[PDB]
DNA sequence: TGAGAGTAGTAGGTTGT
DNA sequence: CAACCTACTACCTCG
């Protein structure tokens, strides 16, 4: 085509074709007593399956097995929703399954994965955790070690053969007491675990007290409490460590050092990247080895044809290579702006170099700049808000806050406090110093995006002149479904919309349509017309007919559309057969899905290609991939590294994250071109 | 709070039928 | 139940 071909390996491997015994599994009818309700029937079968033993999986309103009935537990009980059901399994012969059919293919894949897990459990001496296995020591030191292995998957192809997915992975384990850990000049860890069970404890203050002299409620002492439960049989008790429950907040419980064990994270190791060549090596090694342990034959690595998409041409006022360059060359679109400085460290006026850099920039862009300084501290209560309102009145559009590093709660409180008065903010943290150029340049880009300037845009010719991303965020049992967009054939404007509260991940049909409509209306305000075609991007999978209503409404306005499910995980891995690993690789797969490797640099380790599904619409793939790839480059708030996600989705995820953090109630007075969440 | 991917560690929560 | 989203923490860099 227009774009240049090459060939790649996937981290997938073809094994045997399925013989007929594997194609004619035992079928079983499940009889529950009493009968289950409609929502509970489906998971209870899964429950009956584990209790059934052997190698059995859910099938329809019944069971499928690769084990003969004689070694299953056909009669039993299973307690679930506080009701004890008696199950009886009734065998109904074997029956042929057809591999071309995605439903039965789903069952054969389930049966295969169960087969795999059971075959791994009987391996020795290797360490099994579900579908991940760890084989050798990658590292080790005084009291700790890192195991290495792979995460595995097994399923069945549309042509009825086994398929192996392999991806190297690491495990960190410690198996050392807290006392001994400290007794070798390590510092105190973040997290710790009971030596006698799984309970974690957030560690805190090691303590000066004594046990066999500390008093627990019940007349007993720490020492004799733990002694009583006999835990001081193997171990010896320690100093007196203090722990706070992980759910509980800052309540302190006592605890011997001799009975705690540190839990280690990455933070605690002062590789695991694996430059891609090594990962590819290891993947082939582990794959072939697994093939050998299993009665599945010789593993053959899967190849796919790949194409390199043209490199997008990024623009400020003139040609650019990174968004930080717009600081020197000028923005795509400049407007008359005013910015404020808030010093929370007890310092005085504007840092000089910042003033020089921005002034130079707005000079290049040919727009006028006015700089203000806010004289008030938030500790002044309501007068602080008064000063904020006064500032907004004087024309101020965004705020820079120079402060020592803030605790999250205080950070959120301040940000929000400015937001209710329509002031997006950029925090920058003192010390700073001019020679730390990247940090303060990225903060500066953030500031400009938050006052609504468009620092960069594209130069290509793309199929859709409006692109919109959708995601749900927030962590309090409810979420925020939100949308963000890039407007114009040039992506010349960036906008967000107010999210909506929802029960979970599924965005209601009418909500989808309303957010979409707001972006259409925005396009109407800029271009003076409706878009010929829009590109609709959903983060993660698109749930059944979630877009149906929005889609129909679009068809009704005479607007053409494309729906793309963009999945951040599950897309596996891609390694070139002989060249360099390059950015911007398009890899078509089955009929409507394809991979897209958008971001990569060598000092990061092996990339994680995105997986994309064209759920609806009739624009050709290649062009979809082309536009999405180019859109990954639009993000204005990262000066030196493009995000993996295309600009609308990266914005959407950051939007719902921020609304999920602060609240939605502050946004009533904040303009939609101002990206307060970056 | 500079922010980016890719890592593993913890703790969450949700969709399917 | 089963498989798979979100959110946070280092780190080293700076298309
Ligand atoms: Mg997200
Ligand atoms: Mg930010």
């Amino acid at each position: 085509n227009h774009l240049g071909k090459t060939e790649v390996f996937l981290n997938r491997f073809a094994l045997r074709p399925l013989n007929p015994e594997e194609l004619r599994p035992w079928r079983l009818e499940v009889v529950l007593d009493p009968p289950p309700g409609r929502e509970e029937v489906y998971p209870l079968l899964a429950q009956v399956a584990r209790r059934a033993g052997g190698v059995t999986v859910r099938m329809g309103d019944g069971l499928a097995s690769w084990s003969p009935p004689e070694v299953l537990v056909l009669e039993g009980t299973l307690a679930r929703m506080g009701q004890t059901y008696a199950y009886r399994l009734y065998p109904k012969g074997r029956r042929p399954l057809d591999p071309k059919d995605p439903g039965e293919r789903s069952v054969l894949s389930a049966l295969a994965r169960r087969l795999l897990q059971e075959r791994l459990r009987r391996l020795e001496g290797v360490w099994v955790e579900g579908l991940a296995v760890y084989r050798r020591e990658h590292a080790r030191g005084p009291g700790w070690r890192v195991l290495g292995g792979a995460v595995l998957d097994l399923w069945v192809s549309d042509s009825g053969a086994f398929l192996l997915e392999v991806d190297p992975a690491y495990r960190i384990l410690c198996e050392m007491s807290l006392e001994a850990w400290l007794a070798q000049g390590h510092p105190l860890p973040k997290r710790v675990r009971n030596a006698y069970d799984r309970r974690t404890w957030e560690l805190l203050r090691l303590g000066e007290e004594d046990p066999k002299e500390l008093p627990l409620p019940g007349g007993l002492s720490l020492l004799d409490y733990h002694a009583s439960k006999g835990r001081l049989q193997g171990r010896e008790g320690g100093r007196v460590a203090w722990v706070a429950d992980p759910k509980d907040p800052r309540k302190p419980i006592p605890h011997l050092t001799g009975l705690l064990v540190p839990v280690l994270t990455l933070e605690d190791l002062h590789a695991l990247s694996l430059p891609w060549e090594e990962r590819r090596r290891r993947t082939r090694e582990i794959a072939s080895w697994i093939g050998r342990r299993l009665g599945l034959g010789t593993p053959e690595a899967v190849r796919a044809q790949a194409y390199r998409l043209s490199i997008p041409k990024l623009m400020g006022r003139r040609a650019v290579s990174k968004p930080a360059d717009a600081l020197r060359v000028g923005f795509y679109r400049a407007q008359e702006t005013a910015l404020a400085l808030l010093r929370l460290d007890g310092a005085q006026g504007w840092p000089e170099f910042l003033r020089r850099a921005l002034l130079r920039a707005f000079g290049a862009s040919g727009a006028s700049l006015r700089l203000h300084t806010l004289h008030a501290h938030p500790s002044q209560g309501l007068a602080f808000r008064e000063a904020l309102r006064k500032a907004k009145e004087e024309g101020v559009q965004a705020v820079l806050v120079l402060t020592p590093p803030m605790a999250w709660e205080d950070r959120n409180r301040l940000k929000a406090l400015l937001l209710r008065e329509g002031l997006p903010s950029q925090i920058l943290n003192v010390p700073l110093r001019e020679e730390e150029r990247h940090r303060w340049e990225n903060a500066l880009l953030g500031l400009l995006a938050k006052a609504g300037l468009q620092v960069v845009a594209l130069s290509g010719a793309y199929p859709a002149e409006l692109a919109v991303g959708f995601d749900a965020g927030g962590r309090e049992s409810f979420r925020f479904g939100g949308a963000a967009c890039a407007v114009g054939g040039d992506g010349g404007h960036l906008l967000w919309t107010l999210p909506e509260a929802q029960a979970g991940e599924r965005i209601p049909q009418e909500v989808v349509w309303d957010l979409l409509e707001e972006t259409l209306w925005a396009f109407r305000r800029k271009a003076g017309r409706l878009p010929s075609r829009v590109l609709l991007l959903r983060d993660g999978r698109v749930p059944q007919d979630e877009f149906a209503l929005a889609l129909e409404a679009l068809a009704r306005e005479g607007i053409a559309y494309d729906l793309v499910s963009v999945r951040k995980s599950g897309g596996g891995r891609v390694y070139p057969v002989q060249g360099r690993l390059a950015d911007g690789l398009y890899v078509p797969l089955e009929d409507k899905t394809f991979l897209l490797l958008t971001v990569h640099r060598d000092f990061r380790g092996t990339p994680r290609p995105l997986k994309l599904v064209h759920e609806a619409g009739d624009t050709p793939l290649e062009a979809l991939a082309h536009q999405i790839f180019h859109l990954t480059r639009l993000y204005p708030a990262s000066g030196f590294a493009f995000p993996r996600l295309p600009a609308p989705l990266h914005l959407a995820d950051r939007l719902v994250k921020e609304v999920g953090r602060l609240g939605i109630r502050h946004l009533k007075e904040v303009d939609r071109e101002k990206l307060f969440f970056v």
